[PDB]
């Protein structure tokens, strides 16, 4: 094992990598932002934050989602405590990652997960849709990042230097196109 989570991201990187505008081209990296929240009946700690990143193809299946899964198991896990994991990924989980998550979930009954995504990854091919569809069936929330989501990420995973979040042109219209697409696919 090697991977430990980064604490945050640079404003240059975040604005580049989380662009939901139809630049399906050059973005050849996957970026995962998470929050992990422990609850011992009275909603105590833990609270954890971080950033995982990943090359889309080389390497593969030490994917940003697995990196998180692997790290989360050893370094964070506590018996008999309700967890609330939240992901904000730049690309949609591949079916493999999606399948590996479902397996991780059945093993850890005391953990819940929601995923927010900026773009939908390789979504014309059935395998990738099935993966998310499977997560929908396994009980996982899969959502498209709206305004308040990109802002939340700025307020949590970026070295923002006290600057406020500032949306890109057509962020809102992208969001809806991606919402309908995801809606139709998870019906
Ligand atoms: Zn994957």
């Amino acid at each position: 094992q090697i991977r430990n989570p980064m604490k945050a991201m640079y404003p240059g990187t975040f604005y580049f990598q989380f662009k939901n505008l139809w630049e399906a081209n050059d973005r050849n990296e996957t970026w995962l932002c998470f929050t992990v929240e422990g609850i011992k009946r009275r909603s105590v700690v833990s609270w954890k934050t971080g950033v995982f990143r990943n090359q889309v193809d080389s390497e593969t299946h030490c994917h940003a989602e697995r990196c998180f899964l692997s790290w989360f198991c050893d370094d964070i896990l506590s018996p008999n405590t309700k967890y609330q994991v939240t992901w904000y990924t730049s690309w949609s989980p591949c079916p493999d990652c999606a399948g590996e998550v479902a397996e991780f979930l059945a093993r850890h009954s005391n953990v819940n997960l929601t995923i927010f995504t900026a773009r939908l990854y390789y979504f014309q091919y059935p395998c990738y849709q099935e993966g998310l569809r499977s997560l929908s069936q396994e009980g996982v929330a899969v959502e498209i990042m709206d305004y308040e989501d990109f802002k939340y990420c700025w307020e949590n995973f970026v070295y923002n230097d006290n600057e406020p979040f500032k949306p890109w042109k057509g962020l809102k219209t992208n969001f809806r196109l991606l919402k309908r697409r995801l809606r139709e696919s998870l019906q």
